[PDB]
């Protein structure tokens, strides 16, 4: 019930999950998990996504009633 | 470390913790406890304080760059 647009945003931005997972510290296969909807990230984890994306998170995660 | 609103907000809103609790389906002792930043809500819960409260979700929950 969580949407995301991980995947699609980082890859417009040219940047890989390589160099996303080094900026946050993470496994590069924590990335994928999250961007093949395996599994969600922590607040804090989505926050630092979104500051390294910049973009707004409710841009990469999205909820709805 | 994350810094959050979510006090200020809702009482602005003059929405009680009971009453914000009732709308989001998680007890009263939950939204205190984010309140007195014991208590870690989860990116969904995160996601529904800012879908009702209507604000960006980083006025409530900003993280503190590190
Ligand atoms: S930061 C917002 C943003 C950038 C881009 C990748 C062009 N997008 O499609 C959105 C609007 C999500
Ligand atoms: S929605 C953003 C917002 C509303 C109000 C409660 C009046 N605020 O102080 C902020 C700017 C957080």
């Amino acid at each position: 019930m969580i949407i995301n647009n991980l995947k699609l945003i980082r890859e417009k931005k040219k940047i890989s999950q390589s160099e996303l997972a080094a900026l946050l510290e993470v496994s590069r296969q924590t990335i994928n998990g999250i961007e093949k909807n395996k599994y969600n990230p922590s607040l804090q984890l989505a926050l630092k996504i979104a500051y390294y994306l910049n973009c707004p998170l409710e841009d990469i995660f999205q909820w709805q009633p």
